[PDB]
C-alpha cells in the first residue's frame, strides 16, 4: 500500500519536504515538546483528534526504531561501525520523523491553515539569498 | 510519555498479550488482509475513523522499521550475523505489530467489543488442556444484538 | 499501456493474488471443467457475455503457450528435455492462468459478487494460523401466490 | 473443445487466412496504434465492447508469448536454435496475433461491416495477376451495442 | 513534477510519438517556416495566442540546446564521438522539439482539430503496408428559395 | 529571429539583468517552489495564464538540457569530469533560467506591475553604496485585495 501520512491531514510528503532540514528541532527536541504540551492528553483514554491518534503512533514507532538501532549499535560485528548505525537515523528516518512530529505538534498548536501557510511563507524566504531575504523570517502564531 | 497505543481504543498491552504469539498471522499476512479489505480507505484523504487512523501509521512504521533492518542487514558481512538481525525482528518487534495490526484490522470489521469479547473467549480455549476442551475453537463474529422473537415482535 | 485483465470485471490482479498459489485448480482441470459447464457456449457463433469473450481468449492464448513450448521440445530438445520447456510454462505463466480461468468459470458458474465475497473469505480464513482457524472452510455457493392456496 | 477466437465475431481463422501474410502490419506498429487510438477504452474499468475484451486479452497473450520465447532463446545454449525459434515465432504465432490485433483494432476503427468486405475485395485484388489488376487497392472507408 | 508540454494544447506526448520519426520536417526547416510565417507576431509585444508563447519558448529553447550540442561537437577529438552526439541528439531531444515546434506551427496554420485528426490519419496509414497502402497520404485541410 | 521572451510580458531582458545575479535563488529552489505553489495548475490541461504556459516550457527546457549534460557527461573518459558539461550549461545559461523562472514564479505569486516596481527598487537600491544604503532591503510583496476607500465606504 502507498500511504501518505500527511494526507488526511491536508498535506503530502512533498509539501513537507519544501522545508530545509535543518529547521526542524531534533527528535528529541521534538518528543520533549510533544510532553511538555499535550503529555496528559497523549496518555489519556480519549481519542481527542486525528492529529493526537497520529502523534501517538510516532512517538511510539520512534522508541521501536531506537531500540532496534540500539540493539544493532550494541550486539554488534564491529567496534566504532555504532558511528554507521547513528549515521543512518540521522539521514534517512531522523528526517522523515522530525517531520512528522514537527507537523502535528504544530497543527495542535496553532492549526493546519497557519502551519500550512507559514510552511510555505519560510520555504520561499530561506530559498531568497541573504542579498534580497529581510532579517526577520516570517512568523508562526495564531 | 508512556503511550499504551490500545487505550484510547479501550484495550491495553496487557490485554492483547492474552493471545498467544501463534495465534497471530505475519505481519506480511496481516498487511495483505489490510490491503485487501480496506486499501481504498487507508489511501483517502478522509479520517475515515481513529481505527483507520492509527492503522495507517502502523503500516508506515513497520516499513520504516523493515527498512532499517535490511539497510542494517545488506551491510553485514557475515551471513550468520544477517540471520541474527531477522530473528532479532521475529522475537521482538514482530509480535508487538502482529497484536496491533491485528487489533485495527479486526476491530474494523467487527467492533471493539466483539474483538474483545472474542480474544478472551479465545486466550480461555487455548488454555484448557485439550481433553477438556471443545475441538473446535471460539467463532469470531458479531453476535445479534437482538433474538428472532424480539424482531418478530418490533415487526 | 498497463492493462489489468479482471479490470472491467470489478476485479485486480491484487485482489486474486489474495488467494494463495495452492488454492487455485490445476490448468488441466480448470480446461476440462470449463468445457464440461460451457463448451456449446464457448463454441457458438454468440458472445454470450464478456466472460465468455476472456474465457475464450484465456483458454487458446493457453493453447499458443503449450504449442510453442512443445514445438521446442519436441522439434529441436533431446528426449529427457523434451518437456523442459513445458516445465518452465507450468511453473512461471501457469499461475496466472489458473487464476484467469478460475476467476472466469466460477464468475459464470456463482456470479461475480459471491466470487469476491468467497475470495476475500478463503484468504482471510487461510491466514489464521490452524490454532484459531475453524475446521471448515467458507463455502462458495450461490442460491408461489397466496390464490394458489385459496 | 474447438474455440475460433473469430466465431463471436462474424468471421473465422479460414476468412482471416485469406489475407496474404505481408498485408497485415507488424505487431509493433499495432500495439502502438491500439495504444494511441484506444489506450484510455482498454485501460478503463468498463467493458466498451467484445473487441476490448479480446484486445485486451490479446495484448496481454502477446506479452507472456514474448516472455516465453525470451526463455527459450536464452536457456538454449546453441545459437542456431535460438534462431528456430524466432523464426518460427515469426512464421506461425506472430502471424496468429497480426491477424488478431488487426481484425479488433480495424473493427473498432473503420467498423466491422466494413473489414469484412475489405478483407474478401483486397483477398481478390491481390489473387488477381497483375496483368489485369487495377493499380489501386479496394477502399476502406468508415454509442455501439452489441447483440449476441 | 509531471508536466507534458501538450496536455494545455488537448494533446499528449504519447500521441505525438506516433508520428513516426521522418514525417516530421527538420528543425531548419520548422525554424525557417515559423519565421517566414509568424515572425512578426512572434515578435511582438502581443501574447497573441497560448501557441506563440509556447512556440516562443520552444525557438529560444532550441538555440540554447544547439549551443550545448555544438560545443560539445566541435570539443570532441574523435568522429566516432561526435556522430554517437549527434545520433543521441537526433534520436531524443531533436525529435522531441521537431514534435513539438510541427506541433505549435501546425495548429497555427491549420487549426489544432485538423492537426489531430491528421495525425492519427498519418499515423495508420504509415503503418499500413505498402501492398495495402493507398499510394497517397491523407490529406490535410443550397435550396430554390436562396435565389428568389 | 530576435525573440526576447519577457517581450509579451511587459520586460525585457534587459530590465531583469537590473537585478544582479546573486540576488536570484538557485534553479533548485525555483523549481522546488514552482511545484510547491503551483504543481497543480502546471500539471493541468488548462492554460491558466501565459505565465503558465512560459513557466511550463522553461521548466522542461532546463530539463532538457540537464538530461542532455548529463549524458555526454556519462561518456567522458575521466571520471572526475562527469559533470563538466552541467557545469558548462550552469555557467553559461544558468543565469539567463535563474532569472525566466524567477520571473514568472513571482509574478504569479505577486503580479507583473508589482514584480517590475518591486524590480526597479532593489536594483537601485543595491547599487546604493552601504555608506547610504538604508539596512532593509525594499520589500515585495502582494497589493491588498481592497483599498481603503472601499473599505471605508462599506462601514
Ligand atoms: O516550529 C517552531 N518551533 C518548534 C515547533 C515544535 F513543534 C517543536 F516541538 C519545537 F521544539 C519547536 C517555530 C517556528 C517559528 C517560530 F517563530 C517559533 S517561536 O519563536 O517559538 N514562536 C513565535 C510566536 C508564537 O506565538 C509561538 C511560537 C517556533
Ligand atoms: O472454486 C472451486 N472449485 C473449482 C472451480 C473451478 F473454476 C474449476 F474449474 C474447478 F475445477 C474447481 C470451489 C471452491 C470452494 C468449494 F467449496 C467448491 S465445491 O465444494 O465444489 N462446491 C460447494 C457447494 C456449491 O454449491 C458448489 C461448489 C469449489
Ligand atoms: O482473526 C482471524 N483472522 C485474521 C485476522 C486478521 F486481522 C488478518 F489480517 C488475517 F489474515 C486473519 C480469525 C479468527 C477466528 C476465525 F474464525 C477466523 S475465520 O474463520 O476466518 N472467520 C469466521 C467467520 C467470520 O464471519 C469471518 C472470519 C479468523
Ligand atoms: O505538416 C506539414 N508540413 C509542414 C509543417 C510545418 F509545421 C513546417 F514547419 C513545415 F515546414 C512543413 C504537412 C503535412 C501534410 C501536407 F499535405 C502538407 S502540404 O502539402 O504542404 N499542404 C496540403 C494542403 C493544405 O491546405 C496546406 C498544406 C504539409
Ligand atoms: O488496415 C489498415 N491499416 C491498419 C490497421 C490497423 F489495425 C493497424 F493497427 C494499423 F497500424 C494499420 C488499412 C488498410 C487499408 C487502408 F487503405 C488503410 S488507410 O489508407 O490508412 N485508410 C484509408 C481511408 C480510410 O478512411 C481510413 C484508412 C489502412
Ligand atoms: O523573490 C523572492 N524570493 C523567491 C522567489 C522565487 F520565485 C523563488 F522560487 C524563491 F525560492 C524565492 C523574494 C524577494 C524579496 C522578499 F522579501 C522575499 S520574502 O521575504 O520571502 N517575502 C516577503 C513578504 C511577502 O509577503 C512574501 C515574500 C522573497
Ligand atoms: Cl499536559
Ligand atoms: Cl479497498
Ligand atoms: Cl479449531
Ligand atoms: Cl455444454
Ligand atoms: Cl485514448
Amino acid at each position: 500500500m502507498d500511504i501518505d501520512p500527511y494526507k488526511e491531514f491536508g498535506a503530502t510528503v512533498e509539501l513537507l519536504s519544501f522545508l530545509p532540514s535543518d529547521f526542524f528541532p531534533s527528535v528529541r527536541d521534538l518528543l520533549d515538546t510533544a510532553a511538555a504540551l499535550y503529555r496528559d492528553a497523549l496518555e489519556s483514554p480519549e481519542h481527542c483528534s486525528p492529529h493526537h491518534t497520529a502523534l501517538r503512533q510516532a512517538i511510539l514507532c520512534w522508541g521501536d526504531l531506537m531500540t532496534l538501532a540500539t540493539w544493532v549499535g550494541t550486539n554488534l560485528e564491529d567496534p566504532a561501525s555504532r558511528d554507521l548505525v547513528v549515521s543512518y537515523v540521522n539521514t534517512n528516518v531522523g528526517l522523515k520523523f522530525r517531520q512528522l512530529l514537527w507537523f502535528h505538534i504544530s497543527c495542535l498548536t496553532f492549526g493546519r491553515e497557519t502551519v500550512l501557510e507559514y510552511l510555505v511563507s519560510f520555504g520561499v524566504w530561506i530559498r531568497t539569498p541573504p542579498a534580497a531575504r529581510p532579517p526577520n523570517a516570517p512568523i508562526l502564531s495564531t
